[PDB]
């Protein structure tokens, strides 16, 4: 069969805290994590991931057909030209099984000035009917905002692990401006699964998502209790254990390019599994403008023979490149 990866449960609730040597020690378990397998399970977050599934669970189980083709992306609806990330992206019965729901920063209302200059990446958030989704819009920007409270405090931790200041990652991720992306994805029980919504491994096994590496920082995920992810090591493909009280984190390509591989993006892929489930990542992301220098921690000088990139441009383009090889969600 397939070996167990090795992901540890780091407690990070001290990088909520003032005990700078707690935070220390919190810091050299992600850097383990960072160097080992790449993933790991952050618990006692302080959020409420059984509401977030009720709630999730209540908006998938009631929205209909008219509901999805009027909240529609650009990719399933040609009248939404602006919808590129944000909105419904529907399944198609005999052919693609996954459906779900995305929204960016709440903040990026009508007057914001990067919704204002129509930059690339941002885009104003499109919601179902108040009356028929009661409380689904404001419960769904509130977890925006204790997610990124949670991922501030992560990115704390990362920041002292590569020896630098604790603000060093999150000073670029900022309320006003941040690209990071919520997904309520939804993977449905079919009865009978159509063989065309499955991909098949070189190695035989059966898949929704093949192989890829994150475009992020870091993704920041809660999953129902049903075991589907697995990771590329040195050893082969392994199966990171489920955990639906704690959060899988993992660092994005962006977060590779910035340490010279010292923190690796991990490959990993989704396994087809015939049952109702969700997977609800929040997608760690900066500003448009955001460049921080890369650097490298293996060596003596700190320095990097890798250049610069904005936070938008590696973006844009990875989003794009994933559509391409892997195919529109
Ligand atoms: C992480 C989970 C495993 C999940 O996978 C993802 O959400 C899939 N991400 C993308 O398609 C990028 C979506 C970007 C989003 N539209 C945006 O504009 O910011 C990855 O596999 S990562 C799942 O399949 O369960
Ligand atoms: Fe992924």
């Amino acid at each position: 069969s397939v070996s167990k990866a090795n992901v540890p449960k780091i407690d990070v609730s001290p990088l909520f805290g003032d005990d700078q040597a707690a935070k220390m020690r919190v810091a050299q378990q992600i850097d383990a994590a960072s160097r080992d397998t790449g993933f790991f399970y952050a618990v006692n977050h302080g959020i409420n991931v059984q509401r977030l599934s009720q709630k999730t669970k209540e908006f998938h189980m009631s929205i209909t057909p008219e509901e999805k083709w009027d909240l529609a992306i650009r990719a399933y609806n040609k009248e939404h030209q602006d919808q590129v990330r944000a909105g419904y992206y529907l399944s198609i019965p005999g052919k693609k099984a996954v459906e779900s729901f995305c929204y960016l920063n709440p903040n990026f209302t009508p007057d914001h000035p990067r919704i204002q200059a129509k930059t690339p990446t941002h885009e104003v958030n499109v919601w179902p009917d108040e009356t028929k989704h009661p409380g689904f819009q404001d419960f769904a920007e509130q977890y925006y905002w204790d997610v990124f409270g949670l991922s501030s405090a992560l990115l704390k931790g990362y920041a002292l692990a590569l020896g630098k200041e604790e603000n060093f990652f999150a000073r670029h991720f900022k309320p006003d401006d941040t690209l990071a992306s919520v997904v309520l994805i939804r993977y449905p029980y079919l009865d009978p699964y159509p063989e065309a919504a499955i991909k098949t491994a070189a190695d035989g096994t059966k898949l929704s998502f093949e192989w890829h590496e994150d475009v992020s920082l870091i993704t920041v995920l809660y999953q129902s209790n049903v075991q589907n992810l697995q990771v590329e090591t040195a050893a082969g493909y392994q199966d990171i254990e489920a955990d639906d009280t704690g959060y899988l984190i993992n660092c994005g390509s962006y977060m590779a390019h910035l340490t010279n591989n010292y923190y690796k993006a991990p490959i990993h892929r989704v396994k087809w599994v015939n049952a109702e489930r969700q997977s609800l990542p929040f997608f760690v992301n900066l500003g448009y403008d955001s460049v921080i220098d890369p650097f490298d921690p293996r060596e003596p000088n700190g320095k990097s023979d890798r250049e610069p990139l904005s936070y938008g441009d590696y973006l844009q383009n990875g989003l794009v490149s994933l559509i391409n090889k892997n195919g529109q969600t």
